């Protein structure tokens, strides 16, 4: 077990193995509450995020399970992955803290986002699907992608986040209301949408409130069809969809003039009403649009993932035992 030292940043105390120094406080509260420091070990600059009130409730406990077991899963070079976990605790009993440790990003894709070249976009967006291929290989969903998610070196090397830019803007109109009923393209429509604002320069879907961003969502891709509407359980939902005055289905042609016609052709494929038609990241990766950067090869998915402690209701202290345990267990990347 290594030295520890103590310190106080910006009105939060932060004790930390001696291997991290020159600890800065980054974003504000963007981020939670995060340090760029120097790892020592490797002699690279990292992220060091001390979690806030861990275990201050069974909620609480859970979310802090759920972040480490997630973290711990990721090995993909375009998903945040984790370099390291620690206490400064020796024992269960002592376990109040827990300290994560990444690689430092350099900007997120809302602090980028102006126009970018085509080019720019084809790798940004290649990459968010080649890191939703491997999530969703795990049955992982996102369900918060949105640019402040994504984060992008000097290099334009891209990896997904979630530090949970308003979500609505982003999020599938499935999920937008009774989360009843949705899949993996949620996600996918998050891309089309961020995808759509890196090309314009613009949000595409800045919706004040959950039914504006229905009606500007519906405006594009139209009003649901006869099919689409046979698959609507919810009453609620129908009968808000089937009093709207019907609309039709844009021309993405007409809507994103002077485009690639393959970013084009692709951006109807992700935002398609139905989910069940929506394109999968797999089937994206392969769209001609990524010809020039997909190799199926190099396209990995993920070992499975246990998500069965979601359908546990446990105590504070259970949920305390067991992330304490996945901190002990923790293997470092070589
Ligand atoms: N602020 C940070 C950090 C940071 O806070 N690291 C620390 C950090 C800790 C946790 C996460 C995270 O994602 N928890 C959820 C994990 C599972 C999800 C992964 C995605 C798929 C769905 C499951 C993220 C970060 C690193 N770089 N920058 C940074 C960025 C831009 C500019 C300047 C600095
Ligand atoms: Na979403």
């Amino acid at each position: 077990r290594p030295t520890f030292y103590r310190q106080e940043l910006n009105k939060t105390i932060w004790e930390v193995p001696e291997r991290y120094q020159n600890l800065s406080p980054v974003g504000s509260g963007a981020y939670g509450s995060v340090c760029a420091a120097f790892d020592t070990k490797t002699g690279h600059r990292v992220a060091v995020k001390k979690l806030s009130r861990p275990f201050q409730s069974i909620i609480h406990a859970k979310r802090t399970y759920r972040e480490l077991r997630l973290l711990k899963h990721m090995k993909h070079e375009n998903v945040i992955g984790l370099l390291d976990v620690f206490t400064p605790a020796r024992s269960l009993e002592e376990f109040n803290d827990v300290y994560l440790v990444t690689h430092l990003m350099g900007a997120d894709l809302n602090n980028i986002v102006q126009k970018l070249t085509d080019d720019h976009v084809q790798f940004l967006i290649y990459q968010i699907l080649r890191g939703l291929k491997y999530i969703h290989s795990a049955d992982i969903i996102h369900r918060d992608l949105k640019p402040s998610n994504l984060a992008v070196n000097e290099d334009c090397e891209l990896k997904i986040l979630d530090f949970g830019v308003a979500t609505r803007w982003y999020r599938a109109p499935e999920i937008m209301l009774n989360w009843m009923h949705y899949n993996q393209t949620v996600d996918i429509w998050s891309v089309g949408c961020i995808m759509a604002e890196l090309l314009t320069g613009r949000t595409l879907f800045p919706g004040t409130d959950h039914i504006d961003q229905l009606k500007l969502i519906l405006r594009l891709v139209g009003t649901p069809g006869a099919e689409l509407l046979k698959k609507i359980s919810s009453e609620s939902a129908r009968n808000y969809i089937q009093s709207l005055a019907q609309m039709p289905k844009m021309n993405f042609a007409n809507v994103f003039i002077g485009a690639n016609p393959l970013a084009v052709d692709l951006l109807e494929k992700m935002l398609v009403l139905d989910s069940d038609k929506r394109i999968t990241a797999a089937q994206a990766l392969a769209h001609a649009y990524f010809a020039q950067y997909h190799d199926p090869d190099d396209e990995p998915v993920a070992d499975p993932y246990d998500q069965s402690f979601e359908s546990r209701d446990l105590l504070i202290d259970e949920w305390k035992s067991l992330t304490y345990d996945e901190v002990i267990s923790f293997v470092p990347p070589p």
